[PDB]
């Protein structure tokens, strides 16, 4: 009955970017323009988020064994971590940017770089699973 709170909620923030990606991807296929304008939605709910409130004493996976999945892994300090916090944000803002400023191309290649992004995190944290 571990019942990780923080994790838990952590899980919720993933779902969050999560969505700006899912929404972003399928915005990215079938684009047109309320889809976007929809996806910069979630995007912007995820980008003032707060990164840095849900990512600290979990399961730590790499830190000893453990049920989970990845938690320690992550390969990358606080810091670095923290880095690719901001440049999904990056990504969140510019894309609902593009969103506003209609620009498909924009948010499509925006929200795609968040894409990697988020999907670099997970790529890193290679975890066994």
């Amino acid at each position: 009955a571990d019942t990780k709170e923080v994790l838990e909620a952590r899980e919720a923030y993933f779902k969050s970017l999560g969505g700006s990606m899912k929404a972003m991807t399928g915005v990215a296929k079938a684009f047109d323009a309320e889809a976007a304008k929809v996806e910069a939605a979630k995007l912007e709910k995820i980008l003032a988020t707060d990164v840095a409130p849900l990512f600290p004493a979990g399961t730590s996976s790499t830190d000893l064994p453990g049920q989970t999945e990845a938690k320690a892994a992550i390969w990358a300090n606080m810091d670095d971590f923290g880095a690719k916090g901001k440049a999904m944000h990056e990504a969140g803002g510019a894309v609902i940017a593009a969103a506003n400023a209609g620009d498909g191309a924009a948010f499509g290649a925006a929200l795609q770089k968040l894409g990697g992004t988020c999907k670099a995190c997970h790529d890193d944290y290679r975890e066994e699973d």
